[PDB]
């Protein structure tokens, strides 16, 4: 029914999705999932909520920033 969703292939993903057991914030030492840098593990972060940044180890390059809330990130 022609109905106006994203276009880029990406599941939108975001805080208040209908997601079963949703986190109120990412684990350390969780597997994630991102087309931008690949797949990586959760080993810090800073804060929580909104304003919480994570330290993900991306296997394919190394330990990166990512502000919770925009990082959005798919479990493995």
């Amino acid at each position: 029914r022609l109905r106006a969703t994203v276009s880029r292939p990406v599941s939108h993903q975001r805080m208040g999705t209908p997601m079963v057991e949703n986190d109120s914030g990412y684990k350390l030492g969780q597997r994630v999932r991102h087309a931008k840098f690949g797949e990586g593990t959760i080993v810090n972060m800073e804060g929580s909520g909104e304003h919480s940044r994570l330290q993900v180890a991306f296997q394919g390059q190394g330990i990166k920033w990512l502000v919770a809330a925009y990082a959005r990130l798919e479990s493995v």
